[PDB]
């Protein structure tokens, strides 16, 4: 048994809520919470700018530390840091950008990194300002992720086309 409340049950592993990351993050405090990250750990908007404005910048304090320390990560890849007042971990997950041209195949290399974690509350990778199809990226999320996630989406709207559109 887990805290996560109010989630549609999409399959064995994956489950769904319209829900504002950054509200579902301080109720729950989950083990990890996802950001959806870009290489360099800029947390400017979407749901990176969100987080980072939750924890009134700390996390990109540690990330520009982490920067310094290590160069950017690599498209597709991760990296575990503070949860801070949201979580007890963030990982910060790097989807490909289609709006920067970024190969979309990149997309399943990045839900690879949720295996690592047990539960985790996420976003769509790759969706929003990300420029990715988020129908895509729930499949990808499906096929791909075994541990257990719950998804929040942020647009209701989308939310209802995502659980009306599932197969
Ligand atoms: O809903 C999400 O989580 C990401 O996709 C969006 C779509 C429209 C507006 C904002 C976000």
């Amino acid at each position: 048994v887990n805290s996560f409340s109010g989630y549609l049950k999409l399959t064995d592993n994956v489950y769904i809520k319209n829900a504002d990351i950054v509200e579902e993050a301080k109720k729950v405090k989950p083990t990890v919470v996802v950001n959806a990250a870009n290489v360099y750990l800029k947390h400017g908007g979407g749901v990176a700018g969100a987080l980072n404005k939750a924890t009134n910048n700390a996390m990109q304090v540690e990330s520009d530390d982490y920067i310094a320390t290590n160069g950017p990560l690599k498209v597709g890849g991760s990296c575990v840091l503070s949860g801070h007042n949201l979580a007890k971990h963030c990982l910060h997950v790097v989807g490909p950008n289609v709006n920067k041209g970024e190969d979309i195949q990149l997309l399943k290399s990045a839900y690879e990194n949720f295996n690592q974690h047990e539960v985790l509350l996420a976003p769509l990778l790759s969706a929003g300002i990300f420029g990715a199809d988020p129908i895509h990226s729930l499949r990808v999320c499906v096929d791909t992720v075994r541990t257990n996630v719950y998804l929040a989406v942020f647009d209701k709207n989308l939310y209802d086309k995502l659980v009306s559109s599932f197969l």
